[PDB]
């Protein structure tokens, strides 16, 4: 069948912008047997693309992962209709040998979107789940920082900190995303762009100090938070996407001298670290959160895989509320 | 009685210089019941005081610990001719009642300085065996990188990283601790004040990078062993001397997408963490590998209480050949 693609053209400079990638027609070739070909029902664009895209070669895939669907089959354990998860990268037609597929929950309900398998219950919620539960390791009435805390992974950094005990604190970069985070159980949230100080934000939010600190972002956000935390304090190193699109150099590193006194701790991780039954049965206590009310979920869903360049560019710049999802 | 004491005249920039400290006589009080008069023996200067006399006011006596012996006591438990560790700051004689003193190691020999007791025997050598033993996690057979390697820290961090079966590497400031450090078994030994650049030494002394990084120095030293750091690599923050006696603004932080993609570990820590039975059990450990020729040691021991500004200064710049003490 024929595919669609996008590749990056030139290595980003800053945020990347339209000229920096391109769209190539193909044709596969016929299924051998034992592969399947798969076609794309949704996309994901997500920040640690910036990051990864650097590795690339020009003219190669933009990677990435999708919810797919077999349309042909030589493999029977993949029959035409299965859904699985697959990261071919920015393509609506792919082909694969089976191994490097995942189906979905056998429990997923005909009453959540498809599309929270890339968001809410899919990595971004795993990265929230055990950057909270075992990297902070909260136990219960933890007062928690999270950072860019509308997106997937804040977003449900917060909510299963809620149904944990704990207190939070979430920073965005927007009043349209301070309300929709307000209607999800969140402490205090505060607008960074806009507070006219931070550290002064952050104190009257928590005069007592932060126990954990969910960071996403990076830079001199961070060595505010650093300042506020409680001696041993824990640090989950999630992201630092204020840094990703930087023309210049890093900014100063957090006073050496509060780190040291307050004896912080601070590791960073990435969710593949987790397999087996570990990630398995975080997807299901996810689900259920989701089935349960205890996480709400919410999608900026963007028709058409001609737009999937100006979806990851909106996602970047944080413009868009909600899981940013492409619709084939 | 009579004591003399060094304060803090002017507050340091940079480096100290001779005319930031102010020598004074004072006549001290009658002891009270249950009080004893300490004669210093020994006193010790080390890279924490930088930062730490910041926090002075002016006028104050510079804090610090030292070997004294009672030659006066109102106080049945600690009778004339005690060795004691105390923390009067530097003065030649105080008062205490008690509670603030420490005794040596009731197993404490004759065939060792005494001063060992501020040294590879003391909080020095427990800062090393806590930060690499717990901190960083050493199991057997890790490479460590460890900075700052020739003062007290530093060596015992090598020499009980040898005898738990790694390979250790170790980075000093001047030719003649090259060769001190070789002796006591590191597996490689750098000046980085005369190498071409320290990224390359780095690589050749561990070209496969470094599982675990003992940190006294921060800055930018920091930055390049962290882009060498194992995946799973740990780092115990120990100091950042390199930035004590700093005269520009704060160098960049770590690159996160290093951090991130290696998912390292770091966490600082005071060495005031372990108490009671930890913290004896540790002491017991260093004399016993001291007795054993595990640990071997060197001291710089500079004569008259007049000189100990000169000391400070010279043990913070890396003129002093093993750990610095001054004798009274
Ligand atoms: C699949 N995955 C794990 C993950 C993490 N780091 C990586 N880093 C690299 N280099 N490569 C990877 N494949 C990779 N994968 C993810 C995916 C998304 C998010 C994430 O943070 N997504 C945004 C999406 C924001 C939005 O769409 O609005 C969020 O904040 O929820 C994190 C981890
Ligand atoms: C007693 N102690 C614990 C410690 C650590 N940080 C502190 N920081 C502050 N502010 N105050 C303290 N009392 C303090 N104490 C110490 C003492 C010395 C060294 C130390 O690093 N000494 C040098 C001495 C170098 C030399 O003499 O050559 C070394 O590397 O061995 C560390 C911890």
């Amino acid at each position: 069948s024929m595919t669609k693609t996008w590749t990056l053209k030139k290595h980003f400079v800053g945020y990347p912008t339209n000229s920096d990638f391109e769209l190539k027609t193909s044709e596969l070739p016929p299924l051998k047997n034992g592969e399947v070909l798969l076609e794309a029902l949704f996309l994901t664009v997500d920040p640690y693309m910036r990051v990864a895209a650097k590795r690339l070669k020009e003219g190669d895939t933009m990677m990435g992962q999708q919810v797919a669907k077999v349309v042909e089959s030589k493999n029977v354990a993949l029959p035409k209709g299965t859904i699985v998860l697959a990261s071919p990268g920015w393509t609506t037609h792919s082909i694969s040998d089976g191994k490097d597929l995942e189906k979905l929950l056998t429990e997923w309900p005909d009453t959540i979107p498809l599309s929270l398998a890339l968001g809410t219950v899919g990595m971004p919620g795993l990265t929230a789940y055990f950057g909270l539960l075992e990297i902070c390791g909260v136990k219960g009435g933890e007062t928690v920082m999270v950072n860019a805390a509308a997106g997937a992974v804040g977003s449900v950094v917060g909510q299963i900190a809620k149904l944990k005990g704990c207190k939070v604190v979430g920073a965005v970069g927007s009043d349209e995303k301070v309300a929709y985070l307000q209607k999800l159980g969140f402490d205090v949230v505060f607008n960074y762009k806009t507070v006219e100080s931070l550290e002064e934000t952050l104190k009257k939010a928590s005069p007592d100090g932060y126990d954990c600190y969910f960071d996403n972002v990076g830079g001199e956000f961070s060595n505010t938070v650093i300042g506020q935390m409680k001696k041993f304090g824990r640090i989950a190193i999630c992201g630092a996407i204020s840094t990703y699109n930087r023309t210049g150099p890093l900014p100063p590193g957090p006073p050496p001298e509060i780190v040291i006194y307050q004896e912080l701790r601070m590791e960073a991780f990435v969710v593949y670290r987790w397999q087996g039954d570990a990630r398995q049965k975080a997807l299901k206590d996810l689900l259920k959160w989701v089935l349960e009310g205890k996480i709400q979920y919410k999608e900026y869903i963007i028709e058409g895989f001609e737009n999937m360049p100006a979806a990851f560019m909106g996602m970047l710049k944080g413009d868009n509320l909600g899981k940013t999802i492409v619709k084939a």
